[PDB]
């Protein structure tokens, strides 16, 4: 069904968010090429590009600037619907913008052995409100 | 059971999501609200705001500026999984601003009763290709 934050969902949400986080720090492409959903379908819109297919994501991240190694988040929700999908928002800052940086991602587990991935993320930059 | 886009499913979130965006166009809080998961969990990152728990949210409504009338979409892109959880995605365009604008909506249905609701949006402007 659909109980919201069952806490053993928030917790596997949680550990794979922020094995995601550690690849994004360490520009581990392949670590998080693991966790991202790899078909035509996937959508990734980033802080100055939009991406359409897990071909043109996985193209990108090889090329792009890796994250600031100062990044630090901020106010991070994780909220998970039944057994198999979440949604986690976070806010970011670093030393490399004054900007403040947001993050969401959808989650879904769309097997038990595909395990964790996210379907779509959106990543901004805006002026400190 | 996470099938992608079973088509009853994608003509469902279609059909919700072409309405929530005449509620936008047409500045209808109410209809807007209807189809907003309206808990604290609930996050929504705007333009130029970020707003935590669907009270925050309806507060914004009420006095922010409407969307611009010409507001035109690009690149919808619906994708489901199973019965119950949807994203969607688009850009958009106006005659109010040269830039870019992206749009990624979470949706859910929570239970059958509650039918489908956005449970995270994230909303932003970049330059133009």
């Amino acid at each position: 069904g659909m109980e919201v934050n069952q806490p053993d969902i928030v917790a596997q949400v949680q550990a794979a968010f922020v094995e995601y986080e550690r690849a994004l720090v360490e520009n581990d492409i392949e670590a998080m090429n693991a966790l991202f959903w790899h078909t035509p379908e996937t959508v990734r819109y980033g802080i100055a590009e939009v991406q359409h297919g897990g071909e043109a994501i996985r193209a990108w991240r090889e090329r792009c600037e890796p994250v600031p190694k100062s990044r630090k988040l901020h106010r991070t929700v994780v909220t998970t619907f039944g057994t198999d999908f979440a949604t986690v928002s976070t806010e970011f800052t670093s030393d490399a913008t004054p900007l403040l940086g947001r993050q969401m991602q959808t989650w879904a587990r769309l097997s038990p052995a595909d395990g964790w991935k996210i379907v779509a993320a959106h990543v901004s930059l805006i002026a400190m409100p």
